[PDB]
């Protein structure tokens, strides 16, 4: 509805970490507790300015698990951004991001831009994997890094808002 860019971003990771409530609390600002497995696949939308500039952000949701059915290069086609989501709570979450980053070398854009998510930070105090070691982690990857919380909204703004300006 008016704008100068549209930028696909999908969102990938574990099922669990919470990608789903990632998209409704950028889109709809709604957050629920409850857990869903996310059915087929799902794309919500919102707008954001960069650069004086309107971005329409499309952002794509599918579940983390794979087994009987597998997200293919449709899924990623066209994507200019990507936000791989782990749970700080959950150590598997985080060993698992390197299959993430296969799956996207085999099925996504060379130049995706790839920003890795430990959501769940309000769940600080049963955190199973340490800030500083995520964030080498990154660093040594070519990905950005945040922090967030779809709970308590902690940094969800500014990750959707750092990667659609670094796609910029
Ligand atoms: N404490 C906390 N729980 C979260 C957060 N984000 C999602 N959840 C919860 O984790 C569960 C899985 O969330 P969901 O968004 O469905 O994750 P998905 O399986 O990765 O799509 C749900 O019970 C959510 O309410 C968060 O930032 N903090
Ligand atoms: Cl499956
Ligand atoms: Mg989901």
């Amino acid at each position: 509805d008016e704008y100068d860019y549209l930028f696909k971003v999908v969102l990938i990771g574990d099922s669990g970490v919470g990608k789903s409530n990632l998209l409704s609390r950028f889109t709809r600002n709604e957050f629920n507790l409850e857990s869903k497995s996310t059915i087929g696949v799902e794309f919500a939308t919102r707008s954001i300015q960069v650069d004086g500039k309107t971005i329409k952000a499309q952002i794509w949701d599918t579940a983390g698990l794979e087994r009987y059915r597998a997200i293919t290069s449709a899924y990623y086609r066209g994507a200019v951004g990507a936000l791989l989501v782990y749970d700080i709570a959950k150590h598997l979450t985080y060993e698992n991001v390197e299959r993430w980053l296969k799956e996207l070398r085999d099925h996504a854009d060379s130049n995706i831009v790839i920003m890795l998510v430990g959501n769940k930070s309000d769940l600080r105090h049963l955190r199973a994997v340490p800030t500083d070691e995520a964030r080498a982690f990154a660093e040594k990857n070519g990905l950005s890094f945040i922090e967030t919380s779809a709970l308590d909204s902690t940094n969800v703004e500014a990750a959707f808002q750092t990667i659609l300006t670094e796609i910029y």
